[PDB]
């Protein structure tokens, strides 16, 4: 968010929608990597 603070969403020569998308594919990401043997705490990425 700094980052985006110096870019043109706030300064000069960026928007953010794109890094907003970016991050949105991160989070699609997480509903792909979808307790099993050795592990529970799925919930981890919940809480993420």
């Amino acid at each position: 968010v700094g980052r985006a603070f110096e870019d043109l969403a706030g300064g000069s020569e960026t928007a953010m929608k794109e890094c907003q998308k970016l991050i949105e594919v991160r989070l699609e990401n997480l509903i792909k990597k979808v307790g099993d043997l050795h592990i529970l705490e799925r919930w981890k990425i919940i809480n993420i």
